[PDB]
RNA sequence: UUGAUGUCACGGAACAGGAACUUGAACAACAUCGUUAC
RNA sequence: UAGUAACGAUGUUGUUCAAGUUCCUCAA
């Protein structure tokens, strides 16, 4: 007795659900499950386990049906079909029930009685409303019921807000679950109508169940009839197996960089040679091993899976595999929400019978990149995200657009809402508005992934970053359309006045939707309106509206599209928009940086930073383009107001702007309130391809390229040519434009910044920034009237330099050197506090310096940008892997002659730095030395012991004596008898030693008138002799000694002398002979068939090192020749080389080894003998240390890394030609020791010795580089406070120098009429430099010379005809030198320095620095240890600043400055400033007609025609230990 | 997997404040091998 | 009965980034 009707209802829209809470707290008295009533629900069984499904009850339904039945009956004047209808009854007794009630004020129609209960026949409306079941409404669920596991697999939990009005940020919050419609956008269910019920309540059902729009958040409509976690643990292995496990971060942060697309793997950087061992794309390989993957291997094996072919597999797979590498690296609340009012009756209220309906389309295009807040959890490496569609699309939310047409239809009124969310609807006159309003969600189909931003926070007492702030920050594209849709139903004629002028402020680009709007993220533009006005108050169009459910669906929508008129309505009321657009435009004169180190990672170029490059978006396809962010350039112009401004003593800098109203509290906001200007990002107006500059750190002692300190970078290059002009805008608030006070801030800010100060950009310390120009329009010369520039009175001229008084005395006929260390004092201060880069301080100078520099000797500043410069035309390019002749040109920026900022920086800081005696800025703290000790037997050899290391590293067992066993001879046999068991020393051994030999004589007493004359014949006694045997030499004799204790057999060669004695031997006579004993430490197998002497038998150890003390040379040696013809070739493998040749062929003294390997190279092999350790003393054994072992490895390690080494690998040594790295259980050690400590551990017998201390402890405590700790304190060397350090920037600000006069080159180029190009000159070997000759030894005498300060004079005219230095030999090339490009003397370059907040007594120090006295030049350039370099240093105006208006140029103060200056150098030092006297000695340039000839020497004297005592002579005498620190201290010392 | 005589939740902008920056001449002369003889 | 003395050859490149901060405030 039922008639089921089966619905299904249709969302078009994300429709949101509530949480599930257990069956305890489902009452009227908790605040989660009410405000949670509008919503879906989620059931699961099994109950404490989330896993279930999604579904909607009928009670909402009922309500929606009951609400749309409402107000569709006041439409027709209450009559369905022919009755009238019944008002109906909303009232009850009980109210223990009934969780919630209404507040709605219902609609009213042909008020009458309200057909009370007791009745036989009702109105339909009583029917309806279910006065067993009357209408039974069912449970909405899925259609095939299934299951899943929880509601974060259906759905994602985000967060809503509410925001204030006046002070714009923030009130209480909540948060819901929505679920996505394309996944699930169908539920069904049934309703239950019985039978006679009527025939007029079955359509009114039917019109309102077509009338309701929407149920759950959402429009609606109803109808009725393993790799990546694998990949990372390997990462993880390969990353830990090594030591580079400190690149964990960086490699996460650049391998999530590559989710954009697949074609980047095949793209990744390489070396600078093009090999395959970047220093974090290659980790993992080795020397041998072959079968050890790198990161780039893994990396392009993974990228074709046949899995990870897809764009969106790919993207997943970088995104999760950059999230465990991250969370690999790390380990290294209230909402308010309901309160509704229980009110016991609703005051029924009539609205009348005219409705209306607008529909306005179209669509809203992006200008700027926009932001929609939507961090969620389980991704934690960006921290600031935005929010996403389920199939990576970006989206803006309905909630956001309602919002903010709330907040323009508050601002086109001037009053403020006042809702506390509870009660009786508000009825003001933005709330009437919003009450009629519907709009949709967009999708916009652009599916790509977001760039990151970087963003730090700049400490203003220091000038670095702060401590602690670094975040990231990801960004939507430029360019994306959004579908727009807005529907508004009312009772007026169309729309009203104040939505018609919200939409005209939105069709002019004034859309400012969401994000972080302060630093000019979203504003949108709505574009393409079209509207038209529909009418629900007579028949032929409502049911026209009712029979196809609206025009809501895409068909509906499609069939709609064809009935709009175009065009906006015009507005009869205009407001006038208060945002204002300021135009923006920069003009630069040199480079520009804004760093990005992750792209420089990823990129193919191969460099440490690039530029900032922003995407943008054509409808599918992203394009780069180079820019300058919005958040830099927002800080730096807040930078420039705050430091003005004082308000009330402390300035704007050190405020904390908890309750002030400061001006930066006013117009730029805080975090109370919003601010009142939004800047913008800055395109640079053309293509600009970027350069390369290499850098490098010069040492200070031993002046050359310090460890690990090689770096470049790419700006975008700019110079006085072409001047990199820089396009943009900002907008400002109406209401400060016509404010009088905060105009004159902003003018005041911008004039200080157009007037030259605060650089835009990175490195501004080496001439970069710079900006030339400023000039904003668009403002009526509110803002642009304070930005004229002013000046004072500039004749006055600038005096001349002082004469100079140091002179040195140079003579003919002698050498001189060219390094000459400067000693410092012993009084480095630190006790003065550093100023703070906050506001300009009163006794304080701030300004520039213009400069000229004028060259007076070839100056090489080269362009390593390219090799090959000077190459031949018309053949080959180059082979791919082979050592060419380097040759480089001149440096160029835009087809102009420059030179860099950071050549000069580093030249006058150096100056600087050895003027006040100041902390040695950079050094190499490390790097122990060695050095080859001497073979000479009283000094060194005495004290090292031969030993042995026992089972455990721990001991070292001393043996007593040892003696030399033959091998690699030709009367013994020592290796096929021998295992390799007993020649590695793991097995002791049984050898006949030998200790004495006798020699024997003739007659004595009648040798002495012409022999004895060497004191050895004072142990003869006697001795009888007999005869068994001739030989064709020799003589066999029988000797006894004294008695006939003892008798031994010898072999007595005889001479001249002794010839006289025997003529016929008949093997009976008794011959008289003395035997005299003599030193021979041996030591044979067997035993040998010359000498059959008592052997003393002794055990011990054996051991070899392979045949070392190889002469190898290229030029037929002395030994080579006078050879037998057809020397051999090497061996393969060693214990088979022979003795070939001897050394001395009248005794047969010292054999030799001459061979010939494949090229012109000439060995002669040395040591034809092995050591044999005998009588190992027991229960005697000394410790190792930790420090023994680290000699011990630096031994190794300056072993293993020789490329003066033999290019052989079998005539090396065991050390190297094995490449150990530890020392075992049992091997060869000579060890010294004293009292159970060893000291020193060496492998052979002459070896190198390496220092107990490292470099940096060679010094003094105050030395040392001013670094660390020891607001800022106040512990800083005088040089790190005008240049800068770690943690503190420097106020000295340096500039690229431009050549003005015609070039005038060294040599004429090749070809004629083109006086822009050079000549090649060739140069010399340029080797690095030796820290082992300054300091000679390691004992405490030898402490850390000066700074090595190249002198003056004129060797390159030796090298420009193509001769040497120190010889007169032709220079020829080879893959070791260059072929450089050079300029001549009288040439002009001008520079400028900009300074800020510095003394008195800094700037005179500075300008001393700058120029020097009138006989002294600096030095700087390529190969100044010849004469190529030598530069003069003019000062021109030094025009102060004094304010924002004038700038005082001050000509006329400097002979003030500069006895300041030297004042503060008398306070410092009383009278001890030999420093300042050698520092002036050592810079003195020749006047006239002197003639210096310095050189280096060579390694001998018989290798330079002139015969001048090379370095193996100069080591006797006058260099020889203790005058070397002398002699190299004083500025000028003859070479000799 | 809801209760029925009463649900404005399309009744609420994840908003407000922050300089990828500080320091650094692309340069530069004396070392490398071990033993032989008495 | 013991351990003493210093000699012989002439050839050759190196660093390519290092030290810092990598999340907080206003709220709860």
């Amino acid at each position: 007795m039922t008639t089921t009707m089966k619905i299904s209802i249709e969302f078009l829209e994300p429709f949101r659900m509530t949480k599930w809470q257990e069956s305890t707290r489902r009452n009227k008295n908790n605040k989660e499950f009410v405000r949670g009533q509008a919503f879906a629900r989620w059931h699961r069984n099994k109950k404490d386990n989330t896993k279930g499904r999604p579904y909607i009850t009928g009670t909402l339904l009922r309500s929606a049906v009951i609400r749309s039945a409402e107000n569709l009956l006041t439409l027709s004047d209450g009559k369905i079909s022919e009755k009238t209808c019944c008002p109906g009854k909303f009232d009850t007794e009980d109210k223990d029930r009934l969780l919630q009630l209404r507040q709605r004020s219902t609609l009213r129609w042909t008020d009458k009685n309200p057909c009370p209960d007791n009745a036989e026949t009702y109105c339909p409306f009583c029917e309806l409303l279910g006065r067993r079941f009357r209408i039974h409404f069912g449970n909405l669920s899925l259609p095939g019921k299934p299951d899943f596991d929880g509601p974060k697999a259906i759905g994602s939990q985000r967060v809503l807000n509410r925001v204030d009005f006046k002070s714009g940020k923030a009130h209480d919050f909540f948060k819901a679950y929505e679920v996505d419609h394309t996944r699930f956008p169908r539920f069904e269910g049934e309703i239950t109508i019985d039978n006679k019920v009527s025939a007029e309540a079955r359509k009114l059902l039917c019109d309102s169940l077509k009338f309701t729009d929407r149920l759950c958040g959402a429009l609606c409509v109803i109808r009725f009839d393993n790799l990546a976690e694998k990949t990372a643990e390997q990462i993880i292995s390969i990353l830990d197996d090594n030591k580079k496990t400190e690149y964990t971060r960086l490699l996460a942060d650049a391998i999530r960089s590559l989710r954009r697309s697949s074609k980047l793997v095949a793209g990744l950087p390489k070396d600078h040679d093009g090999k395959d061992d970047h220093y974090l794309w290659d980790i993992g390989k080795k020397k041998k091993d072959e079968n050890s993957v790198t990161i780039r291997q893994i990396l392009t094996t993974s990228a074709d899976t046949k899995e990870l072919k897809n764009a969106g597999k790919w993207r997943e797979f970088c995104e999760k595999l950059g999230e465990a590498l991250y969370l690999k690296s790390k380990d290294m609340d209230a909402e308010f929400h309901g309160k509704p009012d229980r009110l016991e009756k609703s005051r029924s209220v009539s609205i009348g019978s005219v409705l209306k309906e607008t529909v306005v389309c179209g669509e809203l295009v992006a200008k700027t990149p926009f932001f929609f807040g939507a961090i969620d959890e389980d991704a934690k490496q960006t921290d600031l995200q935005v929010l996403l569609t389920p199939d990576n699309k970006y989206r803006l939310p309905r909630s956001a657009v309602r919002g903010i047409l709330r907040r323009d239809l508050q601002t086109y009124f001037d009053s403020p809402c006042n809702a506390e969310l509870g009660g009786r609807p508000c009825m003001c006159k933005t709330c009437r508005i919003m009450r009629g309003i519907t709009v949709m969600d967009a999708r916009s189909e652009y599916n790509a992934p977001p760039e990151i931003r970087h963003r730090t926070r700049i400490n203003p007492f220091t000038g670095t970053v702060a401590e602690g702030a670094l975040f990231n920050m990801e960004v939507a594209p430029e360019g994306i359309v959004f579908p727009f849709q807005l529907r508004y139903r009312g009772s007026e004629d169309g729309l009203p006045d104040a939505l018609k002028t919200v939409l005209k402020w939105w069709a002019e680009g004034q859309a400012f939707m969401s994000g972080a709007a302060s630093t000019g993220k979203g504003r949108f533009r709505m574009e393409n309106a079209k509207y038209e006005t529909l009418d629900l108050s007579d028949e032929n169009q409502r049911n026209d509206y009712l029979k196809n459910w609206g025009w809501r669906d895409e068909k509906g929508l499609e069939e709609l599209k064809k009935r709009l008129n175009s065009g906006l309505p015009e507005p009869g009321n205009y407001r006038d928009p208060k945002w204002h657009e300021i135009n923006v435009s920069i003009e630069m004169a040199s480079p520009f940086i804004n760093g990005d180190p992750i792209r420089a990672a990823v990129d193919k170029r191969g460099t440490d930073v690039v530029t900032f490059v922003k995407y943008k978006a054509e409808g599918e396809e992203a394009k780069p383009v180079c820019a300058y962010k919005a958040e830099s350039f927002r800080g730096v112009i807040r930078s420039a107001v705050a430091r003005i401004h004082m308000e009330d003593g402390v300035p704007l800098t050190e405020l904390t702007h908890s309750d002030c109203e400061c001006l930066l509290c006013q117009i730029f906001g805080s975090e109370y309130e919003a601010g009142k200007i939004r800047f913008e990002d800055l395109v640079f107006e053309s293509d600009p391809e970027p350069v390369t500059f290499d850098h490098v750190a010069i040492d200070r002692f031993t002046g050359g390229a310090a460890d690990k300190k090689k770096f470049d970078d790419s700006p975008l290059p700019g110079s006085p040519a072409r001047p990199l002009m820089l396009k943009g805008s900002f907008w400002i608030r109406r209401d400060v434009l016509e404010d009088e006070e905060y105009c004159k801030a902003l003018g005041k800010a911008l004039a200080d910044v157009n007037n030259g100060l605060y650089p835009l950009g990175g490195k501004s310390a080496i001439g970069y920034g710079q900006v030339k120009s400023l000039g904003i329009k668009g403002d009526d010369k509110r803002i642009s009237r304070l930005m004229n520039p002013a000046f004072d009175e500039t004749d006055v001229a600038v005096p001349e330099k002082p004469k100079t008084d140091a002179e040195v005395r140079i003579e003919a006929e002698k050498v001189y050197y060219p390094h000459y260390f400067v000693e410092p004092h012993k009084k480095v201060e630190r006790e003065e506090k550093p100023c703070g880069h906050q506001k300009f301080h009163e006794g304080r100078l701030t300004g520039k310096i213009r400069c000229k520099l004028i060259t007076k000797t070839p100056l090489i500043v080269p362009d390593t940008s390219n090799d090959d410069f000077f190459r031949p035309a018309d053949k080959e390019a180059r082979k791919e892997k082979d050592e060419y002749h380097k040759s480089y040109a001149f440096f160029r920026l835009h087809k102009q002659i420059m030179i860099p900022g950071s050549e000069l920086r580093g030249m006058v800081s150096s100056v600087y730095e050895t003027v006040t005696n100041s902390c040695f800025r950079i050094f190499d703290e490390t790097k122990r030395l060695s050095w080859r000790m001497d073979a000479d037997h009283q000094n060194v050899l005495q004290d090292f012991l031969p030993g042995r290391v026992t089972a455990d590293g721990k001991h070292i067992q001393k043996f007593s004596e040892t003696a030399r066993v033959p091998f690699y001879d030709k009367t013994q046999k020592h290796f096929d008898i021998l295992d390799e068991q007993e020649i590695a020393g793991e097995k002791p051994v049984r050898m006949w030693v030998k200790r004495f030999i006798k020699r024997l004589s003739l007659v004595d007493p009648a040798k002495h008138p012409q022999k004895k004359q060497d004191n050895k014949w004072k142990r003869r006694k006697e001795g009888i002799a007999t005869f068994i045997e001739q030989k064709n030499g020799s003589y066999y004799f029988n000797v006894v000694t004294n008695n006939g204790c003892t008798s031994f057999h010898l072999w007595h060669k005889p001479d001249n002398f002794d010839q006289e004695k025997l003529e016929g031997i008949q093997n009976g006579e008794k011959l008289d002979c003395w035997v005299r004993d003599s030193r021979y430490q041996k030591a044979f197998q067997e035993i040998p068939e010359n000498d059959p002497d008592g052997w003393e038998c002794k055990e011990g150890y054996l051991h070899v090192v392979g045949p070392s003390k190889v002469e190898f040379s290229d030029k037929k040696g002395d030994v080579i020749n006078n050879f037998q013809g057809t020397l051999p070739s090497v061996p393969n493998d060693w214990k088979t080389i022979r003795t070939n040749d001897f050394k001395n062929r009248k005794r047969k003294n010292e054999p030799v080894f001459c061979c010939e390997d494949d090229k012109g190279n000439y060995y002669t092999m040395a040591k034809y003998c092995e050591t044999f350790f005998f009588d190992l003393k027991e229960n005697e054994e000394y410790e190792i240390p930790e420090k023994a072992r680290i000699k011990y490895k630096e031994l190794l390690r300056v072993y293993n890394n020789n490329p003066q080494a033999v290019p052989e690998s079998v005539f090396q040594s065991r050390v190297a030609r094995e490449n150990v790295e530890k020392l075992k259980s049992g091997d060869l050690v000579y060890f010294k020791h004293n009292e159970k400590y060893v000291e020193d551990i060496v492998p052979v017998r002459i070896s190198r010795t390496v220092d107990d201390r490292m470099i940096g402890k060679r010094m003094s405590a105050d030395l040392r580089p001013c670094h660390g700790d020891w607001r800022h304190p106040k512990g800083l060397c005088p040089a790190c406070r005008l240049f800068g350090t770690g943690s503190y920037k420097g106020r000295v600000r340096f500039g690229f120098a431009s050549l003005e006069n015609d070039p005038e080159w060294l040599i004429p180029g090749k070809n004629p009429g083109d006086p822009f190009h050079g000549g090649p000159v060739m140069l010399s070997l340029l080797e690095r430099p030796r820290p082992t000759w300054s300091i000679p030894g390691s004992d405490n005498k030898f402490k850390v010379p000066g700074r090595k300060f190249y002198v003056h004079h004129h060797a390159w005219k030796t090298i420009k005809d193509g001769n040497h230095p120190t010889t007169g030999k032709a220079i020829e090339q080879s893959p070791n030198n260059r072929t450089v490009e050079a300029l001549a003397g009288g040439n002009s370059f001008s520079f400028e320095i900009a300074f800020e907040n510095l003394k008195e007594w800094e700037l005179g120090l500075l300008i001393h620095s700058l120029q020097l006295e009138k006989g002294l030049a600096h030095k700087l350039g390529m190969a100044k240890s010849m004469g190529f370099g030598s530069v003069e240093i003019d000062v021109e105006s030094v025009r102060l600043r004094k304010d924002w208006k004038q700038w005082r140029n001050g000509n006329s103060e400097i002979p003030n400055w500069l006895g300041k200056g030297f004042a503060k150098l008398k306070e410092w030092f009383r009278d001890e400033l030999d420093f300042i006297e050698n520092l002036k000695k050592l810079l003195w340039f020749p006047e006239g007609d002197q003639a210096p000839r310095v050189c280096y020497p060579m390694l001998r004297k018989k290798d330079d025609p002139n015969g001048n005592s090379g370095y193996e002579e100069l080591k006797d005498g006058e260099f020889k230990k203790e005058d070397r620190q002398k002699k190299l201290t004083t500025p000028w010392t003859p070479w000799a």
